[PDB]
């Protein structure tokens, strides 16, 4: 047991101010030495943060972060190598008249990129909120991004309670009319109005012209909606989604849920559930799927940590009586894992004192060799026998300032070893695959002013574009023809609402276009006898149905429904259909490349996206994790948050180096 005498310890300044904070690390390939970590803030003569620092830049003495304030109050500009800089103002209210980002590292840093928001109006002697703000570009084309509608009281806004409301808000994408609402709070009704093509990339859902009259030219035809109706709890009672589906639900008496209904596009609405029921703690305990397929979860009473989970199929059943899983984890007394088995066998793990996994071991399957850029083939069929997953080590290496070094693995009896570099800069967390360069000072050129990376591969240009949000990659292409297109669309607050892909390198010139929408995705593959198709959310370990309208599948029914089984981070290993039989099995190593992976249908590689730490695979092989983008291979961010450094010090870092750590599904 490494951990004794690895304490943390912070200090203070005689007003009390955290001055200095020490972590002390211990590596177990280095059980006699104890490194000290440790960095610094600097205050202020108004008692606030000064400096605070990378601690390896600063024990090489460099100076790389940057914090300047009003009079009190908060930041009004503020920069890091990694960061850019930043600059805000906001109202004696606190509302904002100005933002801008994306600014360098001279003299000064460079303002042609800020990308500046600011904010228009409510007057007297409405409250004051902003009915509009706008992109107001530097020396540029600058554009009205969004704009609010606030209700006023008729009978008619009353009745809708729609009193005061935002009862429109023109946006990025498009406008939601916020068109009705109950007297719980809940909305009665929300209209969707998407742009008058969202195909249209260079329409920008920028809300140039003073009225509808014009911005019908830049809203669809292909307008939806949902209506809803509440307990006075403001539960669900009902709902509708206008594309042809519908809700319904029921709960137990402290308002878990015992059972639910779905109105499937056009037709008819059926139960999901078959049995579900939870512990003390509130937490599952025991449940049966719409397939009838059995589970009941283990817990530690004395800490409810979950110690396990099982499940089996009934006697009889149409995929026939077995033991599906049966989970068990083997924790520390913090509560690390440090081994896992199952059965339907083990995997084993080391960390430093300061809980960086240093490394893991177990099967993974052989033959598909070192993890690049890629999706590697399933075994097909589901394999009848073992030997064809392999014991291997994987291992990682990590700086004493928030960076990591490599990463080295084998699986010896396939032969496959690698050890591979994340070249990172001399003066910043910017950092790439050795590929792209295997130089620290070089590495930093390759992002942008917000640190925003440049490509995804030797020549896959990352199009970032203002609010920082990255439009497309540009793929790869023979002639860079654009029939193999690539672009997302992103709504006013960043979300999906468009995929507009296409295809046609030897093949029919099919656009990749769906759409997102609560409770929906529609996809096409359009423009041979086009495919077409709708999928809709069933529940919130989600479960997931599809419809073809058109593309029938060999083998395959339409309307088909199915189950998933996970680990705590909803990585995705399992799924099943209305049967009760396996899709098939997949797994991912710890830094998110498949370990295993396998089909009883070919074209399966379309079929789930939701696999690695239940985040959503983009087909190329990337995963969006729900603000943002993650390369596995390099197991790092190919994003950046700035969102906020109390939340981290290094944006593009996963999970303080276990992306196992946690529960959570946030994603930014």
């Amino acid at each position: 047991q490494l951990f004794s005498k690895t304490p943390s310890v912070t200090v203070f300044d005689n007003r009390g101010l955290s001055v200095r904070d020490i972590a002390y690390r211990r590596h177990p390939d280095t059980p006699k030495v104890t490194e000290e970590c440790i960095t610094y803030h600097q205050f202020d003569f108004r008692g606030f943060l000064a400096q605070s620092l990378d601690p390896r830049l600063n024990h090489k003495e460099v100076t790389n972060f940057s914090y300047l304030t009003d009079l009190n109050g908060n930041i009004i500009y503020t920069q890091s190598v990694d960061a850019g800089n930043t600059l805000v103002l906001n109202d004696t209210e606190g509302r904002s008249v100005i933002a801008m980002t994306n600014i360098s590292r001279n003299g000064k840093d460079d303002l042609s990129l800020a990308v500046t928001r600011t904010f228009q109006y409510e007057n007297a002697p409405l409250p004051g909120r902003p009915l509009s703000v706008t992109e107001q570009v530097n020396g540029e084309n600058a554009r009205i991004t969004e704009h609010f509608v606030y209700a006023g009281n008729t009978p008619q806004e009353k009745n809708l309670n729609l009193a005061g409301q935002c009862v429109s808000y023109y946006d990025a994408a498009g406008l939601i009319q916020t068109d009705s609402v109950s007297l719980t709070g809940k909305p009665l009704s929300v209209s969707r109005k998407l742009l008058k093509n969202l195909d249209d990339t260079n329409i920008l859902a920028d809300w140039q012209g003073n009225d509808t009259s014009a911005w019908n030219s830049l809203l669809a035809t292909e307008i939806y909606t949902t209506v809803t109706r509440t307990d006075a709890a403001g539960a669900v009672l009902t709902t509708i989604d206008a594309v042809g589906n519908q809700q319904r639900v029921a709960f137990d008496i402290a308002g878990q849920l015992s059972a639910s209904w779905l109105t499937l596009k056009g037709g008819q609405e059926q139960v999901i559930i078959k049995v579900l029921t939870y512990s003390a703690a509130g937490q599952k305990l025991r449940e049966e799927g719409g397939n009838g397929v059995v589970t009941t979860y283990t817990y530690e009473a004395e800490t409810q940590r979950l110690i396990g989970i099982k499940t089996e199929r009934p006697n009889g059943h149409a995929a026939g009586a077995k033991v599906l899983q049966d989970l068990r984890y083997e924790y520390d007394p913090v509560g690390n894992v440090l081994s896992i088995t199952n059965d339907a066998p083990e995997n084993a793990y080391r960390y430093d004192s300061l809980y960086q996994l240093v490394s893991a071991s177990g099967r993974e399957v052989a033959g598909a060799g070192q993890q690049g850029s890629d999706l590697p083939s399933p075994l097909v069929p589901l394999p009848s026998d073992s030997s064809v997953y392999t014991n291997y080590t994987r291992t990682y290496t990590y700086d004493s300032a928030g960076n990591l070094m490599r990463i080295r693995h084998s699986a010896p009896a396939t032969n496959n070893n690698y050890t591979l570099n994340i070249t990172v800069s001399e003066r910043s967390n910017r950092g790439v695959m050795s590929s792209l360069t295997e130089n620290p000072a070089d590495v930093d050129a390759l992002f942008t002013a917000s640190g925003s990376q440049k490509c995804l591969q030797q020549g896959q240009s990352l199009i970032w574009t203002p609010r920082g949000e990255l439009r497309t990659v540009l793929l790869v292409a023979r002639g860079e023809t654009a029939d193999d297109s690539e672009s997302y669309r992103y709504d006013g607050s960043s979300q999906r609402i468009l995929k507009i892909s296409s295809q046609q390198t030897n093949h029919s010139a099919r656009v990749q276009r769906a759409l997102y929408l609560p409770g929906l995705e529609w996809r096409t593959m359009t423009g041979a006898e086009a495919e077409n198709l709708q999928v809709i959310c069933i529940g919130e370990a989600q479960v997931r149905v599809l419809h073809w309208e058109s593309g029938k599948p060999d083998g395959i029914i339409n309307d088909q429904i199915r189950w998933s089984y996970d680990n705590l981070t909803c990585s995705s290993g399992l799924e099943v259909d209305g049967d009760g039989l396996v899709i098939s099995m997949e797994e991912y190593y710890p830094y998110g490349g498949t370990a295993v992976w396998a089909a009883r249908s070919h074209i399966e590689t379309a079929y789930k996206t939701v696999r690695y730490s239940g985040k959503e695979r983009d087909a190329t092989g990337l995963y969006y994790y729900g603000f943002r983008y993650y390369q596995p291979w390099a197991g790092r961010w190919l994003s950046a948050d700035p969102a906020g450094t109390v939340d981290g010090l290094n944006l593009y870092r996963m999970v303080r180096n276990n992306p196992l750590r946690l529960t959570d599904p946030d994603g930014m």
